[PDB]
C-alpha cells in the first residue's frame, strides 16, 4: 500500500481531542517507509491542516467533507463550494425544520441558534475558532444576514432528531439538483456540491499521485465513510464505529481511544515483514 | 469609449466617505448608455464590491491594487498574492525601518503597531471591519505572528515619512524579485506580485470585454494612477490629484468635493451629443 487516509474525529483524536504519542510514533514511521499519509475529514480546512502541522504531515488534505483539498488555504488543488443563491434557497427550506445548520466556510463559520435534541451534537468535539483566521458565530436568522452578506458555502451541516433526517434528505435532494446530501450519522447530515465527498476526494488525490484506490488504506468510523473503506485496496473500521460499519469493513481494529490507529499500521508492518 | 474605471478613494467618494447623488445620478446615465463601469483601486475587495452594490455596478472590480479581480470573492476571475515565506521575509525586511506595516489580504487585515509621522495615514478614509468577513487586527509584531500563523497577501502596505521611501523601495526590489514595489504617493508603498498593477488589472479586463486601453476612460487621483492615466484613451485627473498629475492627464475635472467624477461625465456626453 502507498496511501494512507484517516479520520481526524473518531480516529487519529482520543475522545478528548489528544492525539496520542502511539499515534504520532505510528504516523512518522509510516512516512519514512514511503507511505504518502494525509487526512480525509469533516472538519474545516484550517483545523485539518492544524493537525497535519503536529504530525508534520506536508500533504494535500480532504476537508470539508471532499468539497475542499489543499495543502496550503489560498492555493487548493481541488474546490467545489454552493453557490450563494443556492445557499441562501436551502438555508431557508431548513429554517422550516427543527435543526440546527452551520454554513462551514474555509475562511469562517456561521450558524443558528435553534435547540436539537442531539446527544451526537453534545459529543461533538468543540475546536477554537481565531478572531482573525476562522471568526465563528451564530446568528437567530440566518436567512437575514445572508440577504446582504452572501455566503458561498463548500458544505452546509444540519443537525436534528434522527426522526425527520428521511424527510430534510427528501426535501433538499428533490429542491436542488445542484447538490448531494450525504448521511454522517443519525443526527447529521452534509449538504454539498452535487459529485462531492470523502471517497471522491480520495480518488482525486490518489489519481494525482499516480496511485489507485487499491494502493489505498482507508480508516474511517461513521456512515460517511462507508464508500471509502469499501473502495479503498484496505478498508479499516475504528472500534468505536458502530456495529453495521464494523461488519462491512475490511478489518476491524481498536477504538480512538485505545490508539486503534497505532494498533493497525502496527499488523500492517508486520503483516509486510512476513510477505 | 466603452470602458470607464474609476478610483474609489479621491474620485467616486468625497474626502467624508460619502457617494454624493451626482454621482450615482451620473453612473445610472453612464450605464444606460451602455458604457461598462468599474472600480479600480487600492482598498480591499469586499470594501469596493460594497460600494459597486450602492451603484449597482455587476461589473469585475479591480482591487488590491490589481491583485485581486473580481465580481465576487470566492471565484475571482484574476487573483495573485505573494507567497507565505516570502511575505514573512518581506516583513522581517520592513521590521528594521520606521514604518507601518499592513498585510491586506481579501478576507483580513493585519497590521503592526508602528506609529509614523506621516499626515497622509492621518488622512486616509478608515472604512470597517467586519468580525465575520473582514477582521482586521494590529500586533506589536507581525513576523512573530506569521511563525504560526502564515499570510499570503495579495498587497503589503507600506507608510513611512518620504524620506526613506527610496531606500525601502532600492532594498524590497533587490531581496525580492518576485515581487513589485508601487510608490502610491509620499508616504505610501505597496509591495504586490512582479507585473500586478492598476494599468495591468484594467487591461486584463478590457481584454475580456474585447476591448483595447484605447475604448477606456480611466479617472485617477495619485502616481499609482498615473500609468492607467496614460495608457487609457482618455485619462482623467481629478481636482484634487497633485499638480504633476494634473500636467500628465489628458483632461482635469473639478475634485471629489465638487463631484468631479459627474462633472467629466457630463462632458463626455456633451462631446458625444455634438460628434
Ligand atoms: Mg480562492
Amino acid at each position: 500500500k502507498q496511501l494512507l487516509a484517516l479520520n481526524i474525529d473518531g480516529a487519529l483524536l482520543r475522545s478528548n481531542g489528544k492525539i496520542h504519542q502511539a499515534t504520532k510514533d505510528a504516523i512518522e514511521y509510516v512516512k519514512k517507509k514511503g507511505i504518502y499519509v494525509t487526512l480525509v475529514t469533516n472538519r474545516h480546512f484550517r483545523s485539518a491542516q492544524k493537525i497535519a502541522k503536529s504530525l508534520k504531515l506536508d500533504a494535500k488534505l480532504i476537508t470539508h467533507s471532499g468539497a475542499y483539498i489543499a495543502e496550503k488555504i489560498d492555493a487548493p488543488f481541488f474546490e467545489k463550494r454552493i453557490s450563494d443563491d443556492h445557499t441562501f434557497n436551502i438555508v431557508q427550506v431548513l429554517e422550516s425544520y427543527q435543526c440546527n445548520i452551520r454554513l462551514l466556510h474555509e475562511k469562517y463559520s456561521i450558524g443558528n441558534k435553534k435547540k436539537v435534541n442531539s446527544n451526537l451534537l453534545g459529543k461533538a468535539l468543540i475546536h477554537p475558532s481565531d478572531p482573525i483566521f476562522y471568526p465563528v458565530q451564530f446568528v437567530e436568522s440566518l436567512s437575514d444576514l445572508l440577504m446582504d452578506e452572501p455566503v458561498s458555502a463548500p458544505v452546509i451541516e444540519v443537525y436534528t432528531e434522527h426522526d425527520i433526517q428521511h424527510d430534510i434528505t427528501e426535501t433538499i435532494t428533490k429542491a436542488f439538483p445542484a447538490v448531494d446530501v450525504i448521511r454522517v450519522n443519525d443526527e447529521k447530515l452534509n449538504i454539498v456540491p452535487k459529485g462531492v465527498s470523502k471517497e471522491a476526494g480520495l480518488a482525486l488525490v490518489a489519481s494525482e499521485l499516480g496511485l489507485s484506490m487499491d494502493d489505498v488504506v482507508a480508516i474511517g468510523h461513521q456512515y460517511d465513510d462507508l464508500p471509502m473503506i469499501e473502495l479503498a485496496g484496505l478498508g479499516v473500521a475504528m472500534g468505536n464505529a458502530v456495529p453495521e460499519i464494523k461488519r462491512k469493513a475490511d478489518w476491524v481494529t481498536r477504538s480512538n481511544d485505545e490508539q486503534g490507529v497505532a494498533y493497525m499500521m502496527k499488523e500492517y508492518f508486520r503483516m509486510q515483514q512476513r510477505k
